[PDB]
C-alpha cells in the first residue's frame, strides 16, 4: 500500500468526494487532477523525471507530445505555465516541415499561454513558423484545423533575430485551413518576421479572429522583404481591439498591420503606430480557390493610426483563368495621420490608395461600391506626398461622404505614370478640406485629375480657408476625357484665385457635363441710356448656360447685369441699367454655370 | 488508516501546503480540489459510481443536481468538460415545466461549457427551452435570476429535429427576469428553434449580454412559424461581436438575427448571412411592465449583413391600457446587402422598414428622433422590391444623413395599401443614390410618396448617374397632402428627363412648400429690338418665385432671359435682348424655384 | 509514513501521472496543486489554521502575503474565491501609505476576483485607494507596475460610506506607472469615491484598459468634491464596452464617466446613465511629464448616454514652463440625451463644451483638428440651457459634419462672460437641426455668436421645421470681429421670420466675408412702360453682390426683377417689365448674397 501510494498510480487510490456531499461522485484524486493538463505533464525525460525549462533546454518535443496526446482524447486546453520561459530550439517533423514549422497545432486542442515562449538562437538567420495548423507540406493536400484557440496573458518572443535572406518567411501562428480558430490576449514581440498571424489558406477556413492582442517591434532589419502583421485569408473572420507598434525605420517603408483578403472580413477598434500601412483590402485571383473570386463585405472601422505610407489599399487582380473582384467595402470612423517625416522619404502618403497589381498593372482591377465616410486624416504641412486618395489604377467606383481630410492633395495621381480609367468616383460636398497645407501648394492642383478618362463622377469642392498658393482647385489635362459628370467649386475663399477649375481640353463643354465655378470676366456695354446690354470681351463662354455676379457694383450711374447667358459666338450677354448713357467697361467676378 | 485513505474522505487526510511555503495554510488535498467543481462530481449512480455520458445516457438530472448544490453554497462555476458530448433526454420539473424547460439556471451559478451539449431524440417534434432562469410557470410570479454567466469554447447542439407544430416554442437560453447575466463564446447550432437566447422578461432585468457567440443553422423546416436568434427584453443589455448564419430557404422568409425591445439596448459589430431580417427595434405595449412604455437609446452599429428582407424594422403599438413609444434611435456604420434572389421571392427588401403592428394597423405607432447615418446598402439590379426605406406605417420622424443607398427605390410605400401620416422625414442631400438599378425603372418613381400626408419633411434628391428609365425622381399622388416641407431635385444627370418632380395634386403651390426642380419650358418674345420680354406659352407656373436657364443659347441675334419670374395668369416672364428685332420662339431647360 | 502523509508534506509523497499515460511526467499531487493558488493558501493564522472570512475578519494582510509570494516566483494568478465576501479593514504599509493604500499590486501578479471584496466600517469617513500599483509615496520616485490584470465575475463594494471631508481622495484601482495592465468584468459599486479606476501617472504607462466592467452608485453625498469613474493618464490605453450608472442627485452635478488625458486613448461602446458628464478630453500641462505635451489621437465613439451636463469636454492649459495642446480628436456614432430636469438645475447642457481651465482662463487653450460626426443629441423642450456646442474658451478648430442636434441652441456662449477667440469652426450644411424646442426661443438666437472674433469659419444653417419664436437664426454682436468666413441661412421654413442672420456691427460687409440669407425688401420702379428699373427704398445693401426673388408676383400688368445687384449708395437695383406704364411699389422676399 505504501508502495502503491508513492507510485505514479498513488493519487488513483486516494478517494475524494466533492465537499463531503453524499450525493456527489466517489472519485479518486487522480480523476480530479486529470480534469486539467499542463506542459509540466509532458516536460520530462525518458524516465519520467520533470525537466526545468531554460535557455539551454528545447521544450519543443514536450509541447508537441502534450498537443498530440490531448488531441487523441477529443481535445482540451493545455496550460503553458506562468513564471517560466519555455524555449523552442529545433524544427518540427512531418507535415509542418514544408512550412519551416516548430509546433503542429491540432483540432480542439487549445493553448492557454500564461508564461513566455522564446525562440533559441538555433533560429538566428533561419526561416520559421512557430505554430502551424497545416498537416501537410502542400497546403492543397492539407486537412483542416478546427476549434483551436490560443489565449492568455503570456508572450511569444521571437528572440530579436534578423532574417538571414530576404526570400525567407517567418510567422508566429499559421492556422492553415482553419475553422473556428482564434488568438486572444497574447503579446507577440521582438522579431524580424513576415507575419505574426495568418488565418485561413486561399479562402479555405471560417470564423477566425484575433482579439486584444499586442504586436510590438516585429520588423528590425534591411533584409526583411515585406511584413503584414495579420493576414486574413478566410471569410467570416477579422481583427478587433488590437495594438500594433513598430520602432524600426524599416517598418515605416515595408510593414502593414492587417490584410483583409476574403469576403465578410473586418478590422476594428485597433491602434497602430510606426507602420507604413494600415490595411490591404484585396481580392487576389491567385487566392480565390476556397471562397470564390469576390471580396465583398469588407469593413475597416473605428481604428486609430500613425503611419508613414497609406492607410487603406484597395486592389484586385487576375490570373490566367481567374479574375478577382472587390466590392461592398466600408471605411468609417478611423482617425489617421502621417507621422513626422520628410517629404518623399517613405511610400506616398494616402488615406485611400487604389493600388496597381504586384507587376505594376493598372488595367486588371474591378473595384466598386466602396463607402469612405466619417473619417479624419491629417498630414503635416511639409509632406508634399500626402493625399486623401491616390487613384493609381482603374476604378469602377468609390464614394466619399462627410470625411475631414487635412493633407496636400484631395485626389491625386502622378502625371506621366499610370492612366487610370475612372468611373463612379463620388466626392460629396460634405467632405471638409483642411488648411494645414495652405501656402504650400505652389504649382499644384488640389484635385489633380491625371487620368485617362472620368465618367459618372461627382467632385464638389468646398474650401474652408484660403490657399492662394495653389495653381487650381481642380485640373483636368487634355488627355483626360470627361463625360456624364458633375464638377463644382464653391465660391467661398476663392475670390482672389487666378484659376479655380481648369479644363485643359475644354472638357466642360461636353453635352452631359454639369459644372460651376468662379471666374473673372471683362465686359463692355452699349452706350444707350436705360436698360442696356453688357457683353464679354472674350469669346470662350459658348458652354455657359448661366452666370451671376459675385462682385459689388461701386457705381452710382449704372449697374451691370446681375445675371447673364451666352450667345453663339461664345460671348456672355446680360441686361443692366444705365441711369445716364455711356459705354461702360467693367471687370466682374462671376459664378459660371453649365446645366446647374 | 489504509481504509480512511481509500475512502471518499481520504483526500481529506492528506496534508498540503502551497509550494512548501511555511507562511501558507496547512490544508488537506480535498480543500484544494473543492476550489473547483465539474459535472463529473454529480454524474454518478445512486452508489456514487461515475457514469460515462453518451447518446444512451440522460445527463439532465446530474447537471441539475450540480447547479442546485453550488447554488446552496452561494454560487461558483461548474465546468462541462471538454472531449465529451453530454446528452439531455427528459424535461425538468417544477417551476420550469411551464416553459418546457430542461435545465433550471440559478443565481451566481455560472456554467463553463467546454464540451458539447446535445439534445436526444426524446425532443424530436416537441417544444423545449434548454436552460431556463424563471423559477415559476407564470413569469409574473417568478423570482429573478442574477449573476449567471454561460461561457467557454463549447457547443449547444439542437439535434437537427424539426418542430412538431407551428404553435410550439423552442429556445436555447431563457434567462428570465435576469440581472447581470451573459452568454460568451458559445456555438449554438443544428436546429429548428424560435430563439437561441432570450434576455429579460417584459422589461424586467438589466445588464444582460451576448458576446462572441456563433449561431448556425437554427431554422430547418416549413413548420417553424417565426425565428429571432436573440430577443433582448430588458434594458441596459445587448449583443456584440457575434456571428449568425442560416442556410435554409425557410430562414430567408422567417428569421431575424436580433430583437431590441427595451431602452438602452444595442446590436454591434456582428456578421449576419442567410437571414430574412437584421434587427427589430420595437416598443410593444404588451411588454412594457418592467421598464416603462418607451424604447429609447436604441443602437444598431457597425454590423455586416447579407439578408433577404429588411435590415432594421422600427415599430411601436398599443394595448387597451398602454401605449408604446420608440424614440432616440441610431443606425450607423452598417454594411448591408440583399442576397441574390428573384424579385418578390422573399419579404420586400429594405434597409429601414416602418412596419405596421401584428394586426396590420398603421395608425398606432409613435416613432421619432431616429438617425440613420453612414451606412451602405446594396441590392442586385433585378430586385424590384428593394428600398432604402419602406415607410408603411405612421411616422413621427426619421433622419437620413450621409448614407449610400444602391437599390430600386429610395422612399417607397405600395399604393392602395396603408396610407401613412408622415412627419419630420429628413433626407439630406449628402445621401448618395447608386446606379445599380439604372435602366430598370420603367413606370417607377425613385421616391414614391404614397402617403396620406407629409409635413415638416425634407427630400433633397441628388443623382450621381443617369437613369432615363424612371418615370420621375419624386412623385406625390393627389391623395397625399404636402405642407411645411422642402423638396429639391438637383439638376445633375437630369437634362434628358421628361419628369423630375411630379405633384399630381399641384401640392407644390402650398404656402409653406419650398421646392426646386428642372423643367422644359416653351417661350415666345415680343418683336421689339433691344431689351425684350419673353413669356411662357403655358400658364401652370403661378407657384414659381424664380427660374433660371439650364440651357445654352445657340443664337447670335438674340438671347433669352437668364432668369425669370411669374405673373398672375401663371406665365413665366423675363427680360432678354434682341440685337435685331423679331418675335422669338425657344424651348429652354429651366430650374424652377419656389421660395428657395 | 502515516505521519508524513498527514503532514503538510503529505501530498508531496503521493505519486501522479496524467491519465495513466506512460509518456507523462511522474509527479506528486502537491506539484499539480501548486499549478494554481488562491486566497485560501494565505488566509490562515500563525499556526497555519485556515481562517473564515467575514465582517469581523480583516483579510488584508493575507491577500498581501499572497501577492508578495506569487511576485517572488515571477508571477501568476491568485483566485479570490466565489461564494465568500472578503473584507478589508486596515491600511497597507510602506510605499502605498502615501496613497492611503489598502493592497499593493505587484508586477505579473494577476487577481481573478470571483467572490466579493467589501470595505469594513474602519474606512467610514476616511480616504482610501483599495489597490495601488505605486511602490513609493512619491509617484515621481515610484517604480513601474507591469503585466497586472484584475478580472472575473466578482465585485468590489465600497460599503456605502460617505466621504469625511471634501479634500479626501478615494479610488478602487490605481495602477500607478502602469504598463500592460487591465480590469475586465468586475462590478464596482456602493460608494462615495473620487475615481473607480485610474490608469497611468502623468503620462507614464502604456497599454492599460478597462473592459466589460460595471460602475454602479459610486457618488452618494454632498461632501464628495468631484468624481470621474475612470481616469486615463497614460497613452495607448482606453475604456470599452462598460456600463456606468448613478442614482444620486449629487452625481448629476459632479460626476463624469471617463477622462482621456494622454495621446492614443479611446472611450467606446459604453452606456452611461445618471452622470453630469460623459468624457473629458484634455491635455493638462501639469500631466505632461511621461508622454509629452500633446494629447492627440483621442477617440470617443459609439456610446449611449443620459447625462445632465456636458457629453464631451475639450480643453488644454499651461504651467509656468509647459504648454498643453489638444489635436486630432474624433467624436462619432454617439447617442446622447440630457435627462429630464428643470432648466438651469445642473451644469449647462451640451454635446461639446470648450471649457476654460480650472482657474477660469479662456486664453490658454490650443485645441484644433477635431471631428464631430454622425452623432445624435437630444434635450427636452424645457431645457433652455442645452447646446450642440458651448464654446467658452479659445478654439483653434472644430469640425461638425452629419450630426443630428435637437436642443435649444446650436452654437452658444453667454454674453458678458468669456470672449473666446475662434478659428476654423466648421458647421457643415449636413448637420440636421431638430424641432423639439420650436416655439420656445423667444428672445434667443439659435447660433449666438458671443465671441471676441471669428476667422476661417463656416456656418451653414439649415432648418427642417419652422420656429418663428426665435429672434434670429444667427447673430453676431458688434464686439465680435468676423473675417475670412462663410455664413449662410437656407431659405426653407424662413419665409415668415423677421430676422434670419443679424450682424450688429455690419460685419457681413468685410472683404472676405461670404454670406447669404433671406430678407424682406421694399422696392419702387420708374414709370416707364416696358423694361423698367426697380430700386430699393432703403440704402443698407452696399455689401450685396446679388439678390433673387423668393416671392411670387400676384400682378398681371407688370413684374419685378427676378434678380438684383446693388449701386454705390447702397440701393438694390434690377430690371423688371411694365406691360403697362406706372410707378410700382412692392414688398418682396429676397435671397441676399455676398460673394456666393
Ligand atoms: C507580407 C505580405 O503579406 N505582403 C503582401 C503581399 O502578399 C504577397 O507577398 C507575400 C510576401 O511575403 C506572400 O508571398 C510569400 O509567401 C507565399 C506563401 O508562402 C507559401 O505558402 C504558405 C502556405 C507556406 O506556409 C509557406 O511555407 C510557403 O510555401 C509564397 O508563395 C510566395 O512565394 C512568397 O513570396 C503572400 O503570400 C500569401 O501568404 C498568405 C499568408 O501566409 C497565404 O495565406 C497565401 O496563400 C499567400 N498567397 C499566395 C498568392 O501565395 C503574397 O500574397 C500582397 O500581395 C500585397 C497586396 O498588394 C499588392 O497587390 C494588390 C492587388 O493587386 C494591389 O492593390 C497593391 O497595390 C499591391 O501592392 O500586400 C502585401 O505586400
Ligand atoms: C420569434 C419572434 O420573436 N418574433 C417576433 C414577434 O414576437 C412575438 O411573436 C413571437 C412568436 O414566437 C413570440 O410570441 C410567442 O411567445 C410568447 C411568449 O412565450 C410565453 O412566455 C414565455 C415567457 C414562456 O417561456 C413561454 O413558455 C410562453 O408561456 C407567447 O405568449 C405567444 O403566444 C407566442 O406566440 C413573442 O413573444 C415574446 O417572447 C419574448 C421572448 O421569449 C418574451 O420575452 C416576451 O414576453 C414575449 N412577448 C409577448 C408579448 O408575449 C411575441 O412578442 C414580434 O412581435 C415581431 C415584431 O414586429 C411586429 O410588430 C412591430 C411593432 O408593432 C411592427 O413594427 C412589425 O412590423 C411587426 O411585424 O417580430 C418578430 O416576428
Ligand atoms: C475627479 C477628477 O478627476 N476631476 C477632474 C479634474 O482632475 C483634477 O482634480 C481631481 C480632483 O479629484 C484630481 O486632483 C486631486 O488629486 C490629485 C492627485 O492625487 C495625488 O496623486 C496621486 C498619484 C496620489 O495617489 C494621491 O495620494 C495624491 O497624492 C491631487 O494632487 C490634487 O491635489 C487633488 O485635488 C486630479 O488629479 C489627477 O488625478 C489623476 C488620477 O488619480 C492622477 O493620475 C494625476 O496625477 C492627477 N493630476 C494632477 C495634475 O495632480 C486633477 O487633475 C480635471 O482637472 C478636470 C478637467 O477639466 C478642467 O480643465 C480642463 C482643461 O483646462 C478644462 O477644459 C475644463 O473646463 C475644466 O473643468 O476634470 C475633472 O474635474
Ligand atoms: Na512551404
Ligand atoms: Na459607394
Ligand atoms: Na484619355
Ligand atoms: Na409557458
Ligand atoms: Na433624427
Ligand atoms: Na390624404
Ligand atoms: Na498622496
Ligand atoms: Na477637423
Ligand atoms: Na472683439
Amino acid at each position: 500500500f505504501r508502495a502503491i501510494i508513492e507510485s505514479p498510480e498513488g493519487a488513483g487510490h486516494v478517494g475524494y468526494q466533492y465537499r463531503r456531499n453524499t450525493g456527489s461522485t466517489m472519485r479518486m484524486v487522480s480523476d480530479v487532477l486529470d480534469e486539467r493538463v499542463s506542459l509540466w505533464d509532458f516536460h520530462c525525460d525518458p524516465s519520467g523525471n520533470v525537466i526545468q525549462p531554460g535557455p539551454n533546454v528545447d521544450s519543443r518535443q514536450y509541447l508537441q507530445a502534450a498537443i498530440d496526446y490531448v488531441s487523441s482524447n477529443g481535445g482540451g486546453t493545455i496550460t503553458i505555465p506562468a513564471g517560466y520561459t519555455w524555449y523552442l530550439g529545433s524544427y518540427g517533423v512531418g507535415g509542418i516541415a514544408g512550412h519551416s514549422g516548430i509546433i503542429q497545432l491540432r483540432s480542439n486542442v487549445n493553448l492557454n499561454i500564461e508564461g513566455r515562449i522564446h525562440l533559441s538562437p538555433f533560429f538566428d538567420l533561419k526561416p520559421f513558423q512557430v505554430f502551424v495548423g497545416f498537416d501537410n507540406g502542400d497546403p492543397a493536400s492539407s486537412g483542416n484545423l478546427e476549434n483551436c484557440h490560443i489565449y492568455g496573458h503570456g508572450v511569444v518572443d521571437f528572440g530579436g533575430y534578423e532574417f538571414g535572406a530576404s526570400s525567407q518567411l517567418r510567422n508566429g501562428v499559421a492556422f492553415g485551413r482553419s475553422y473556428n480558430c482564434s488568438v486572444t490576449g497574447i503579446t507577440f514581440q521582438n522579431g524580424d518576421v513576415t507575419w505574426a498571424i495568418t488565418l485561413g489558406w486561399n479562402g479555405y477556413g471560417s470564423n477566425c479572429y484575433v482579439r486584444k492582442c499586442r504586436f510590438i517591434n516585429l520588423v528590425n532589419s534591411s533584409v526583411n522583404a515585406n511584413h503584414s502583421t495579420v493576414y486574413v485569408n478566410c471569410p467570416y473572420s477579422g481583427v478587433e481591439s488590437c495594438y500594433f507598434s513598430m520602432s524600426s525605420s524599416f517598418a515605416r517603408n515595408i510593414a502593414c498591420s492587417v490584410a483583409l483578403h476574403q469576403h465578410d472580413t473586418f478590422y476594428r477598434g485597433s491602434t497602430v503606430n510606426g507602420y507604413c500601412r494600415g490595411a490591404y483590402v484585396v481580392m487576389h485571383a491567385a487566392e480565390a480557390a476556397g471562397a470564390g473570386s469576390y471580396a465583398y463585405n469588407m469593413q475597416v472601422e473605428n481604428n486609430i493610426a500613425v503611419i508613414y505610407g497609406q492607410f487603406v489599399i484597395l486592389g484586385s487582380d487576375v490570373t490566367a483563368t481567374v479574375s478577382g473582384h472587390l466590392n461592398d467595402v466600408i471605411v468609417s470612423g478611423n482617425i489617421v495621420s502621417i507621422g513626422e517625416r520628410a517629404a518623399f522619404s517613405a511610400p506616398f502618403g494616402a488615406f485611400i490608395d487604389i493600388g496597381p497589381d504586384n507587376s505594376g498593372a493598372s488595367n486588371v482591377q474591378d473595384i466598386q461600391r466602396v463607402l469612405v465616410t466619417g473619417n479624419s486624416f491629417y498630414a503635416p504641412a511639409n509632406i508634399t506626398d500626402s493625399a486623401a486618395i491616390t487613384l493609381r489604377a482603374n476604378l469602377n467606383g468609390c464614394t466619399f461622404i462627410a470625411n475631414n481630410f487635412d493633407c496636400r492633395y484631395m485626389v491625386y495621381n502622378a502625371p506621366g505614370t499610370t492612366s487610370p480609367v475612372v468611373q463612379n468616383l463620388v466626392w460629396d460636398k460634405s467632405n471638409v478640406i483642411g488648411g494645414t497645407h495652405a501656402n504650400q501648394r505652389a504649382g499644384q492642383n488640389l484635385f489633380d485629375m491625371q487620368f485617362a478618362s472620368v465618367v459618372n463622377s461627382t467632385i464638389e469642392v468646398q474650401l474652408s480657408c484660403e490657399d492662394l498658393s495653389m495653381f487650381s482647385c481642380i485640373l483636368f489635362p487634355a488627355s483626360c476625357q470627361l463625360s456624364y459628370s458633375k464638377i463644382t467649386v464653391d465660391s467661398a475663399w476663392t475670390k482672389s484665385m487666378s484659376n479655380t477649375a481648369v479644363f485643359e481640353g475644354n472638357q466642360q463643354a461636353g453635352a452631359n457635363v454639369y459644372v460651376s465655378y468662379p471666374a473673372t470676366v471683362n465686359l463692355t456695354s452699349y452706350n444707350t441710356q436705360g436698360a442696356v446690354p453688357f457683353f464679354s470681351t472674350d469669346t470662350n463662354y459658348a458652354w455657359v448656360t448661366s452666370a451671376y455676379s459675385l462682385s459689388i457694383n461701386e457705381n452710382l450711374d449704372f449697374s451691370p447685369p446681375a445675371t447673364y447667358t451666352n450667345k453663339a459666338n461664345g460671348q456672355l450677354v446680360g441686361v443692366g441699367y444705365n441711369e445716364i448713357g455711356g459705354v461702360r467697361s467693367v471687370s466682374v467676378r462671376l459664378m459660371l454655370q453649365r446645366q446647374v
